[PDB]
C-alpha cells in the first residue's frame, strides 16, 4: 500500500517444458493477491511457499487486463505531468519482452505496455483537446555501458556517455541520445520495429544478447492545456518502460547480478523511506533516479513459470520480488 | 581414450530459438571432428561430431555397432547420453515413433532389433532380458515391476562372486520375445516413470535413466568350437546437465577422467551410478558418451558447460587451423 506496485505474472507452458515432462508447481489466486510453489524434492507433496502481492495475474491473464490493472493509474500520474517507471524482472523466457512490447501476429490482442501507452496517450490527448508533443527514446544497458538503439546512421560499436548535469538534481544527461518525435499513434511500430534490427545486429556483431541486458523505452510528453475560465497549464511527463535482463563471460554475469541486486537494493530503500537512497551504485539506477525517488508512482512486473523444471529461478525471482516490497501473508 | 569414445551430438533449432530470433553460435566441423563455440571463440575436438541434420541411423552405425560387435562377442558395454534439458538424450536413446524401421528410432530400439536379426541369422541359440530402472536423489527405482507402489525402492549388496559388480535387490528383468515386445516394454516404464514424478515428485528431467539388455548365447559349429557367451549393453539417459552445481554426474566425470588417464584410482564407489555401473567401465571395455548440445545464443550457458565437462572427460588436444 505505497507507491510501489509489486505484482506477479505467470506465464502459460511453453512446449519445451511439455517435452520435458514438466508438472505445474504454481498456483496463483488473483483475488487474496497470493502464489504459492509446491517446493517439494523427493517424495514431498507437503511444503509450498506462499506470498502475497499487490497483485497475482495467472497464466491465462490478457495483455489488456495487465495494462488496465497495472499502467492506466500509471498513465495518469504521467498525464499530470509526473515521471513513472514500470519494470518488468524475471528469468529469460517468461515474458518480459511480451509483457513489454508483446507482438502483432481497435487494438491488437498481443500488444503490451508500450504499444498500448502510446495508443493511449494518443487517444486521450486528442480527445481532451491538449496541445501536445511526444518524444520516445530507446537505449540499452550491457556491461554497465549505454547504447542508443534508435540512432539511424552511426550503426556501430557506439557507446554514449552520461554526465551528472549541473542544470537539475536528481537527474542525468546523456549526449547523443535520439529523442524520436512521435507523430502519430500507430508509428509506435515502425519504432519499435528499428530498435528491434539494430538490437539484432547488437547480439550478432557485439555478442550482445537482449536476454543479457536492459531496455529503457523511455516516453515523453510536453502538454498544453487550456480553459477559458480555466488556468492555462503547462505540463511535461515521463513514462520509463524498462524490460529489465534476465535475472537466472563470468565477468559481465557478475555485473548483471550487481545492477538488478543494487535496483532492488534501491527499491526496498524507496519502499521504507529508509534515506541514502544507492542510485549511484550502478547506471541503470542512475540513469532512472530522477523517475524514482522523487515521489511518483513506480511498478515492478515480475514474470514466473508454472514449470517444475523452473522451480528454482521460480523462487529466486519470488524471494527477490519479496525482498523489494515485503508483504505478509494473512491467514484464512 | 581407446575404447573409450566421447562424441557430441548437435540438435536442430527449436521453434522457441526461431521466435527469439536466436543467433546460431556453434560450428560443427565433422571431417575435422570439431565443434566451434562463438563466445572469440573456443574450439574443442572429440572423437566424433554429429551435426544437426544427423539421421538416427547414423549416430547407431558409427557409435552402437562396434560397441554391440563388442557386446555379442560376450562382454559389457556402456553408452550415455548427457546433456542439458531439451537437447536429445531421450530423442538419442529411445527416438519417437512416427504415425521399414522409424526412421525416428532411438538406439535402444535399433539396437534390440539388430540383436535378434544378427543372432538368428546366425543361428545362434539365444536368451534376451533387459531391466529398467531410474535413479533421483540417489535411490533407486524399478520402472519394470507391474507391483508394489510408487514409494518402493531398491538396495543393492556387494557380489560375492565379482568385486566389481553388484546385485540389486528384486530389480525386475522381462524376457523379450522378439523384435518389438521393445515398445510395449518401454511404454510400461513410461507409465511408470509418470507415476513416480506425480507422487513422488521424481521428476524425469532430473533423474538418470539405466536401461540394461542382457543375452545369452550359445554358438556352435561343427568342426569348430561350442561358444557359451554372455553380452551386456547399459543405455544410460542421465539427467539434464543443468542440474550440475548432481554430485553423480561429477563423479561420473571423475571416473571416466581416471579411466581416460588412468589414474590409479578410479571412484566408482562415489556415486550409486558408477556403482552400479562398474562392471562395464571396468576398462578394456567399449564406453561412449554422447554430449547433446543446442545451437542456439539462448542455451549458450549450459552449452559450454557440456563441452568442458565433455573435455574434461577426454581431453583431446586441437590439431592446427587451415
Ligand atoms: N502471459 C503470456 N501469454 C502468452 N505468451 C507468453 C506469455 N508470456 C510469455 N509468453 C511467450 O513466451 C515466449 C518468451 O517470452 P519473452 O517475452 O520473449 O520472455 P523474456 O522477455 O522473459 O525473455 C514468447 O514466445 C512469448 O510469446
Ligand atoms: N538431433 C535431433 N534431431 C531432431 N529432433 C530432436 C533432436 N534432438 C532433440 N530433438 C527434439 O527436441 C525435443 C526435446 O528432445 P528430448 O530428447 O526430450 O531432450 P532431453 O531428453 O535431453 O531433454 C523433442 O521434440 C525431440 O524430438
Ligand atoms: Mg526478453
Ligand atoms: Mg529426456
Amino acid at each position: 500500500g505505497k507507491n510501489i506496485q509489486v505484482v506477479v505474472r505467470c506465464r502459460p507452458f511453453n512446449l519445451a517444458e511439455r517435452k520435458a515432462s514438466a508438472h505445474s508447481i504454481v498456483e496463483c489466486d488473483p483475488v487474496r493477491k497470493e502464489v504459492s510453489v509446491r517446493t517439494g524434492g523427493l517424495a514431498d507433496k507437503s511444503s509450498r511457499k506462499t506470498y502475497t502481492f499487490d497483485m497475482v495475474f495467472g497464466a491465462s491473464t490478457k495483455q489488456i487486463d495487465v495494462y488496465r490493472s497495472v499502467v492506466c493509474p500509471i498513465l495518469d500520474e504521467v498525464i499530470m505531468g509526473y515521471n513513472c517507471t514500470i519494470f518488468a524482472y524475471g528469468q529469460t523466457g517468461t515474458g518480459k519482452t511480451f509483457t513489454m512490447e508483446g507482438e502483432r501476429s481497435e487494438e491488437d490482442p498481443l500488444d503490451g505496455i508500450i504499444p498500448r501507452t502510446l495508443h493511449q496517450i494518443f487517444e486521450k490527448l486528442t480527445d481532451n483537446g491538449t496541445e501536445f508533443s511526444v518524444k520516445v527514446s530507446l537505449l540499452e544497458i550491457y556491461n554497465e555501458e549505454l547504447f542508443d538503439l534508435l540512432n539511424p546512421s552511426s550503426d556501430v560499436s557506439e557507446r554514449l556517455q552520461m554526465f551528472d548535469d549541473p542544470r537539475n538534481k536528481r537527474g542525468v544527461i546523456i549526449k547523443g541520445l535520439e529523442e524520436i518525435t512521435v507523430h502519430n499513434k500507430d508509428e509506435v511500430y515502425q519504432i519499435l520495429e528499428k530498435g528491434a534490427a539494430k538490437r539484432t545486429t547488437a547480439a550478432t556483431l557485439m555478442n550482445a544478447y537482449s536476454s543479457r541486458s536492459h531496455s529503457v523505452f523511455s516516453v515523453t510528453i510536453h502538454m498544453k492545456e487550456t480553459t477559458i475560465d480555466g488556468e492555462e497549464l503547462v505540463k511535461i511527463g515521463k513514462l520509463n518502460l524498462v524490460d529489465l535482463a534476465g535475472s537466472e563471460r563470468a565477468r559481465e554475469a557478475g555485473n548483471i547480478n550487481q545492477s538488478l541486486l543494487t535496483l532492488g537494493r534501491v527499491i526496498t530503500a524507496l519502499v521504507e523511506r529508509t534515506p541514502h537512497v544507492p542510485y549511484r551504485e550502478s547506471k541503470l539506477t542512475r540513469i532512472l533516479q530522477d523517475s524514482l525517488g522523487g515521489r511518483t508512482r513506480t511498478s515492478i512486473i515480475a514474470t514466473i513459470s508454472p514449470a517444475s523444471l523452473n522451480l528454482e529461478e521460480t523462487l529466486s525471482t519470488l524471494e527477490y520480488a519479496h525482498r523489494a516490497k515485503n508483504i505478509l501473508n494473512k491467514p484464512e
